[PDB]
């Protein structure tokens, strides 16, 4: 992939975060806190899961960014509609407005309905996310393995503005405290 030259500077939107998340001062890192983080509730916040959106909204063009997932046991990454459900239980699927991959219990899977098994030989420490709005494409790249393709969602029906999507995952095990970090360009 030669997608690096569509690189965009992504920052996290505090106001969308689950109330247990801690976003860094530079808005480039997020991690699970050990308690509720002393913020008011609002209609933007993901209530049931440790999720947060990027501040940027995309309705055209080609966009690329990279996320560091080093030492995490569980996470979800990708893009979603600006109008996704925030409150209650829901599944990550294109029908619900999400184009995502994840790590869960040592398996990587794409957020199709039902979910698709991914085949990754080299556990990634960084993930590249490529969106082509006009083509209807969301692609995922293994930066640790020379940029090798992980998954492509094609014929996507975005049906509105897109936002970068993140889930740091729960930390019941004590092995998933590490942050998601947006990597420098
Ligand atoms: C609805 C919700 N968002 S975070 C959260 N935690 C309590 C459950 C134990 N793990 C810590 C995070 N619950």
């Amino acid at each position: 992939h030669h997608h690096h030259h569509h690189m965009v500077h992504i920052t996290l939107d505090r106001n969308t975060a689950n109330s247990w998340l801690i976003i860094s001062k530079d808005r480039r890192q997020v991690r699970m806190g050990d308690t509720h983080q002393n913020v008011s509730d609002n209609k933007e916040r993901f209530s049931n899961y440790p999720m947060v959106l990027g501040a940027q909204r995309f309705s055209s063009g080609k966009m690329y960014w990279e996320v560091d997932v080093t030492q995490k046991e569980a996470w979800d990454l990708g893009v979603c509609r600006d109008s996704v459900q925030r409150k209650g239980q829901f599944s990550l699927s294109p029908e619900n407005g999400f184009w995502t991959i994840w790590l869960w219990q040592d398996s990587y899977e794409a957020g199709t309905s039902p979910q698709t098994t991914l085949h990754i030989q080299v556990p990634p420490c960084q993930i590249g996310i490529f969106v082509d709005y006009e083509a209807g494409v969301v692609s995922f790249y293994n930066i640790t393995d020379h940029g090798s393709l992980i998954y492509t969602f094609s014929e996507c029906v975005f049906a509105g503005p897109l936002r970068p999507f993140f889930n740091v995952g729960f930390n019941y095990s004590g092995g998933n405290a590490a942050p998601l970090k947006l990597c420098p360009l």
